[PDB]
DNA sequence: CTGTTGCGCTTGGA
DNA sequence: TCCAAGCGCAACAG
């Protein structure tokens, strides 16, 4: 089963072990938490596979001061944590300064990594973590470090893809008819019968991607911004105390209870 | 509109 | 099992 459909069996579980005051928001959707409980002290549950990943940040080198830059544009500011994990990358410079894909691990104390993705999560109201080992787990973001070991490493992640649009409809045509594939299009829709899904086409500086929904073929351009990110990786303990499990448990069951 | 960026997500290949 | 790696989305600037 696919992370989408996981998000969907934690919500589905919630609604029918605790009532219909679970929300799902959007799966892909960067700016809140997974799901909304919408009763009388609204909080935000997160939803977690046993192996995924915990947020990021952007960090720009500085090859004047040698230091590393938190970027401007990120979504999360700064706490004591980031800057901890900043000033260890700025003493080792010249070997974090030149980005990779594969990442290079950030070998520090697991105490920073877990308070930073307990104060991130803190900032979007997220109170509790909905994971499976099986059987359904939920608990508070005060116990994270009884239920995930954290990892940590900072490497490239090219931005995400967007729609293909009109202006570039005409270069999508040309790159096409180059590789030999016989089409038709109905607006923005792609139609054929020869099997496109997940082909790759290039030329004049935009990257596209074909890809199969509702009986036809949907065309998405591919970025062209490649900064790296320090970014997180959880992984459930296989071996839980059964002690924590029962607390945490009552501490949701009274959460939502209130 | 059009293009850039950061955050969401484990996923896929060896 | 272990290691390498980027597309689907919204916000923002223009
Ligand atoms: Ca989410
Ligand atoms: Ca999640």
């Amino acid at each position: 089963m696919n992370w989408k459909e996981f998000e969907v069996f934690c919500v589905t579980y919630l609604n029918k072990t605790y009532g219909n005051k679970f929300a799902k928001k959007g799966e892909s959707d960067s700016t809140t938490s997974d799901i909304l409980f919408t009763g009388n002290n609204p909080f935000y549950i997160e939803a977690k596979m046993p192996h995924s990943q915990c947020g990021q940040f952007v960090l720009i080198p500085n090859r004047a001061e040698y230091k590393f830059d938190y970027s401007p544009k990120n979504k999360s500011e700064i706490n004591p944590y980031t800057q901890k994990i900043m000033q260890f990358m700025s003493e080792n410079f010249s070997e974090y300064a030149n980005l990779s894909t594969k990442g290079k691990i950030i070998p520090l104390p697991e105490s920073v990594f877990v308070n930073w993705i307990k104060e991130y999560y803190k900032s979007k109201s997220v109170k509790f973590f909905i994971t499976s080992n099986g059987d359904f787990i939920i608990f508070p973001i005060e116990h994270f470090e009884h239920y995930f070991n954290v990892s940590c490493t900072y490497r490239i992640k090219k931005s995400g893809s967007r729609h293909l649009n009109s202006k570039s409809l005409p270069d999508f045509k040309q790159a096409l008819d180059k590789k030999g594939i016989s089409y038709t299009m109905r607006g923005l829709e792609l139609h054929s019968d020869e099997n496109i899904h997940d082909k790759r086409i290039s030329g004049d500086d935009k990257d596209f991607l074909i890809k199969e929904n509702n009986g036809a073929y949907h065309v998405k351009i591919l970025s062209n911004t490649f900064n790296a990110n320090v970014i997180f990786s959880i992984s459930l303990k296989n071996n839980i105390s059964l002690f924590i499990l029962n607390e945490d448990r009552k501490a949701f069951e009274a959460a939502i209870s209130l």
